[PDB]
């Protein structure tokens, strides 16, 4: 919980950039060795870098996916933040957009220790 | 964890409407009797309707606080949702805005069991 509120905003905005460019390896480097991801929130967690890498490779490696912040990063003083963003993709030739909110907790080294993504079919658009 | 994702979106949007009008009575009844609120996230939890009512009583006090959703409510399938919104008030003279993200978990009765508000000074503008 060492990153400042300002640092958290920057780290979170960076993450979106890496997702937008699709640099799978740079995204995985942002996560702690033992990070846990819940995406979508409510599903069993993804534990560790190896499994976390598989998620991003499978989700971003495929077609063309774009991601943009749709509002400012809300940052707390205990190394946590939440951000609203939109993910654009094509599903079976159908152009789609998914609205998502990610909540992240960072460790003392500025690495993502926990990530939870809030979204469901209700957040899907065309 | 029983309201559907569509129900969560409705409940959360209603909450913003009540905050906007300042209906402190209706807000408190949205909460479970032993609910917990962490606002701002990082600060110690306020528990139970009495304490929660005090928060809204003093925060929305006079009636010069406006609140509006600034994007869709993201809802999961386990009774949780997260939403982006802006609060407008006055800092002893000059009008300012605060960008916040609320994450809420609902119970089998459609009542807010837990609420966490993400924000800090980095989200305050004049
Ligand atoms: C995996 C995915 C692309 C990336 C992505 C999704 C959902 C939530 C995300 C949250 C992130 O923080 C980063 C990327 C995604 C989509 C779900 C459907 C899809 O194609
Ligand atoms: C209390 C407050 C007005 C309402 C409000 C604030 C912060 C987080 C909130 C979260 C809510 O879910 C509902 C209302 C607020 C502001 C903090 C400074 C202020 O004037």
């Amino acid at each position: 919980n060492l990153p400042t509120a300002q640092e958290v905003q920057g780290l979170m905005a960076r993450y979106i950039e890496l997702v937008d460019v699709g640099d799978i390896e740079a995204i995985v480097q942002m996560y702690a060795d033992d990070a846990t991801v819940e995406n979508p929130f409510g599903q069993p967690p993804i534990h560790g870098r190896e499994q976390i890498a598989a998620f991003y490779r499978q989700g971003l490696g495929g077609g063309k996916v774009r991601a943009c912040l749709t509002g400012p990063v809300r940052a707390s003083h205990n190394g946590c933040g939440a951000m609203p963003f939109r993910v654009e993709m094509v599903w079976n030739g159908q152009p789609c957009a998914l609205d998502v909110i990610d909540v992240m907790r960072f460790d003392e080294h500025g690495r993502i220790q926990t990530m939870q993504a809030y979204w469901s079919e209700v957040n899907l658009s065309v």
